[PDB]
């Protein structure tokens, strides 16, 4: 059903997370027994990055909630893709909704950050979705159009789609309780694969990995994840959780 | 001139940093002989904030460069106080005007980050400052107080001023090697200084630190220091550099 595509689980712990919450989560995770066969990616807090990813348990990699669009300078604030690196840590997240939607980064601007992080050496999680006034418009292809059109123009090569896992969150999931069904979820990465098979290659289309994420939980995420076009996870409330150990065996 | 103000001397590395430069910058800061009677605060990138206080000299304290305006939640890419306080920091720097010019934080967002962040007990450096363009128009002052204004009504009481340290950054000094001059500071501190007397409290105007910034160098910090309502600095591209050590020492 997946093809090739190998399970990924992405985490998004947002803006939680302390120490104590690192060490007390991660030795949970060390002690369960986890797909072996899932990649599995988990954003934290900038001040958590190196911890994090030092008590991670192996195989488990640490990402950035976000970064700019330049290796250094005057940016009060932001996080650069060589901080991230100097912190053991490859991944990142981009664009995702809430800075979208919250903190007006643009279209062209995640385009930018996804060039910059990938020319920079990092894996990226892109983000895109729609509002529920946008689909309800009749407009949830053409936002996500218009979002994997500043993505994939800003993927330098076909071999840095190897570094990109592509996250569909309907922002009316994220953080709601009211999950995308299986149905919906699957509408919705079909179109956005045939895009990529379209627009940018067929081969990369067949390998690229897509995510569902908008109150993905223990419970629904086995019949999420068996649909054939939808790769993995992205999790938020839920990878603050035990219950992200279940969700990571979903497809076990 | 300066009456019971102490000097206050701060630091932005804004998104500069690496661990390998924190400990050389920290090793030569406590070879170095320092001012005793300054207070000290670096702000440096949220990933290094636990490193940097850790491996700061005694008497240094680490800022960070932005915070949210709630306490957790779903605020992808945010740092919240009580992660800074995690982290063992007590400052942060607020609406800088690479936040309000580049990333477009509101007056009213800034206010409420004071508010939230005083209401966890950090400390904040909240950063004023007009526009070329404002300036050129006669603005400086309606500008500085409208932004004045938004952040004193947000220091929850007189006591709060206690953990309040304002600066004043013309947006045109700040990176461009276009110092304001000794009497261009001296003005504008004068006015906010009168602002918060009439508006706030004359105890109150009295006790605050008000720092210039804006390409403040070696050179040309003594100068501006011995202006009798300029308390200190917030020095960007020079705070990486060894000659933040000689501002330091300024007004010795
Ligand atoms: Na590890
Ligand atoms: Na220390």
């Amino acid at each position: 059903p997946h093809m090739t595509r190998k399970l990924f689980v992405g985490g998004n712990w947002k803006m939680n997370g302390s120490y104590s919450h690192i060490n007390t989560f991660f030795d949970t995770l060390q002690k369960a027994d986890t797909d072996p066969n899932a990649d599995i990616v988990i954003g934290v807090p900038a001040c958590y990055l190196k911890y994090a990813q030092d008590k991670a348990p192996k195989g488990i990699k640490i990402a950035a909630e976000n970064c700019y669009k330049v290796g250094s300078g005057a940016f009060t604030g932001e996080i650069s893709t060589e901080m991230i690196k100097d912190c053991g840590c490859e991944w990142v997240i981009l664009g995702h909704s809430e800075r979208r939607h919250i903190f007006g980064e643009s279209n062209e601007l995640i385009g930018e950050k996804v060039k910059h992080a990938l020319d920079s050496g990092l894996n990226v999680i892109p983000c895109i979705g729609e509002l529920l006034s946008e689909r309800e418009a009749g407009k949830t292809n053409d936002v996500c159009f218009a979002q994997m059109d500043a993505i994939a123009k800003n993927v330098p090569s076909k071999e840095a789609w190897d570094k990109v896992v592509i996250a569909y969150e309907p922002v009316w999931a994220i953080g709601t309780g009211k999950t995308a069904t299986p149905a919906q979820a699957q509408e919705v990465h079909k179109v956005v694969r045939d895009w990529i098979r379209k627009h940018v290659d067929a081969g990369i289309a067949d390998k690229v990995r897509i995510l569902y994420g908008g109150s993905v939980t223990a419970s629904n995420a086995k019949d999420l994840g068996t649909q054939p076009d939808v790769d993995g996870f992205l999790v938020g409330g839920a990878s603050l959780k035990p219950d992200f150990i279940t969700i990571i065996n979903a497809r076990r």
